[PDB]
């Protein structure tokens, strides 16, 4: 099974313990590690953050003691221009030049493959994408035509039903990229102004939502449909949680809210939480598990925020692997309690080592 | 059976031929006519337009000639705060005070009964429309008492499901509405592609975003949820809804960058008049979708659907089939009241389609 963990480069600003950096990562825990994220210099793959190249080295160095650890590259964020992706993915002449400089770059800063992270390709752009990775493969496999072990190519990939149907061409791109990864969270299905799971296993009750799309079900069974092979699919799983100031005094799915949650001290981003710092907040809160979701919520004061613990990544882990995927991705390392600190038990990663050991488990 | 035609009192801003006054109005056209729309102020029920009374007595002037005709006042729209309505019909004074006010309001400029067009109560403020509705009903019932003939009371529903879950309670709200109007228009069935805001039937199955954005699914929802046939008024609209195609595609499920482009007189993307429709049909390409029995319109990047007379002669087919009590018009002023932009100078050609329909046996 693939268990494929993205860092981060910005989370190595937080404050304290927040600060995570690719030393800290555990080269056994995962058996893929993406980088996140490169930028785009003018059709040529480039750095984002200005040590960039030193952190790169810092991860790969972690190739040293395990050599089936495979690392990639991911190019693209939401923080960067969608339109400086599209007009770079819409002439010819800066894509060429844009697939000509990925693989001597992914070379020189020893990474073994790209990940793509456009978020997100419109209707416009839709058809570009697909020839897009359609190109972008052909070149790797000149890249390795003398005897080289190939590098990989991956897209990680919306889960609300708009945005797949305007953006992928799911049975033509499955073909190219050697495995997807489904973003299955910040879904928005909840009745307006109300609370509501940001990353449900399932729809759960009929009559306390609009649609039975935003929820992970839905979007693996979706993409399944599409064309999207179980033998290239990644299921996300978050290690942060979203969250919501109560606007009366109800606490359940689907209680009025006046706005997003109070910021973490660590993460500093109203309506999220890191698992760490959810781990602090769980302090005095009651957790309550959604019966049809399979996911829990923690209610506190004025505060909720729905999130994943040890429990519900092992029920998504357990649906993944009935559906025979190809395994789990996770968003993301440095949002996981991976210094031990907060969630007790002095035990690193806690989220991401029960997927592991539900990956590993019979 | 009841024809319900609602007219909006803006209509009269409209430039040129699209200006429209009660006075424009066929006296024998329907059984029953709507005044839209009326305020809230102060917890009283109030005139809107400075010249509300005046057009009040142009309407009602029309039962002159015409005894069996009946007239109600609109209340609530959606240019109307729903905070407000919320906060009048929560509020237990303000509530008795804006029921107190009504049946006086009423009898002073000479209507016959009230609509309530509150769009649209929140899933908080479900109790609290029945409670509205049933002591409204109630005072009318105290004020006729002495041998008047009692006011109506009425309600125009939405006619999607979500709306009607959260915001209605039919079976309860039902026994006390002498009628209720089903606005089966404005249906939003997939994001960025044509379709038809007033479909009869679902029709083809894997080009429907949904099953309940249409009038069939919604009649047969309200059946379930206790309202009575004899009842419930079907909405059938003498507008369309317009996008801009993105593409060659013209069919149903096409690409679009937006709302349709505004009409000359309606200014307002994204809706037509029916009479601009006909102006819009000049060169245009008519398509009837098989499995929903509605007309749609394109030329050139425009695409609009709409009602003609044969989808309305089908829809009050589809209404007697289903023994309903009626159909219920939006609005009398988008249709071709002049006469001069469809047909051969016949008026109101939809709503005198519509009439003559119910009329056949
Ligand atoms: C990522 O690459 C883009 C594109 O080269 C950079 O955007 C430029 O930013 C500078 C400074 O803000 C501007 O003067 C340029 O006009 C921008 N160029 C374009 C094409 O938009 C951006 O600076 C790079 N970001 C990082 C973190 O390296
Ligand atoms: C409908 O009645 C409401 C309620 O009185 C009116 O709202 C007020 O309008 C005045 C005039 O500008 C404002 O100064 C007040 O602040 C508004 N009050 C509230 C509570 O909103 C509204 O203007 C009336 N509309 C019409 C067309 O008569
Ligand atoms: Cl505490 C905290 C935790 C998480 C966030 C960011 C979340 C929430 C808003 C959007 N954001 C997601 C993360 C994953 N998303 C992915 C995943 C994989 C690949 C590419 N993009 C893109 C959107 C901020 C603060
Ligand atoms: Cl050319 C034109 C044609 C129609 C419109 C308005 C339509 C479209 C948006 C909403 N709007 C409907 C009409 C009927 N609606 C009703 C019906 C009955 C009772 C109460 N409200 C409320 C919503 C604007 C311009
Ligand atoms: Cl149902």
């Amino acid at each position: 099974y693939k268990l494929v963990c993205y860092y981060t480069s910005w989370s190595q600003y937080r404050e304290g313990d927040g600060s995570c950096f690719p030393d800290a990562l555990d080269r056994f825990l995962c058996t893929h590690i993406i980088y996140s994220f490169a930028n785009i210099s003018n059709d040529h793959i480039d750095t984002w953050e200005w040590n960039d190249v030193t952190l790169y080295g810092m991860l790969n160095t972690l190739k040293n003691r395990n050599p089936n650890l495979k690392t990639l590259l991911s190019v693209g964020g939401w923080n960067f221009g969608s339109q400086r992706f599209s007009k770079i993915a819409s002439n010819t002449q800066s894509r060429r030049t844009f697939i000509k400089s990925v693989p001597p770059f992914l070379r020189t800063h020893g990474f073994d493959g790209l990940d793509l992270a456009w978020l997100y390709p419109g209707r416009r752009d839709k058809q570009h994408f697909t020839t897009l990775i359609k190109e972008m493969k052909a070149e790797f496999i000149k890249e390795a035509q003398p005897g080289k072990k190939q590098l990989l190519l991956s897209a990680a990939l919306s889960a609300g039903k708009v945005t797949i149907d305007s953006s992928y061409d799911i049975a033509k791109i499955s073909q190219h990229l050697d495995f997807i990864s489904i973003m299955t969270y910040d879904f928005h299905g909840a009745w307006r102004g109300t609370t509501g799971h940001h990353s449900p296993l399932f729809r759960g009750q009929e009559d306390a939502s609009p649609d039975r799309f935003s929820n992970t079900d839905y979007a693996v069974g979706y993409m399944l449909r599409l064309g999207a092979p179980a033998s290239k699919l990644v299921m996300g799983i978050p290690t942060f949680g979203r969250s919501f100031t109560l606007a009366s005094s109800e606490t359940g799915v689907g209680a009025p809210i006046s706005g997003p949650g109070i910021p973490g001290r660590f993460t500093k981003e109203a309506g999220t939480l890191a698992y760490y710092e959810i781990c602090d907040f769980l302090r005095g809160a009651t957790v309550h598990r959604i019966l049809g979701q399979q996911v829990p919520y923690a209610t506190k004061g004025n505060q909720w925020v729905g999130y994943d613990d040890q429990e519900s990544v092992k029920s998504k882990v357990q649906y993944l692997k009935d559906r025979q995927l190809a395994g789990a991705m996770v968003w993301a390392l440095d949002l996981d309690d991976f210094q031990g600190s907060f969630c007790g038990q002095d035990l690193r990663f806690p989220l991401t080592n029960a997927i592991k050991d539900a990956l590993a488990a019979t």
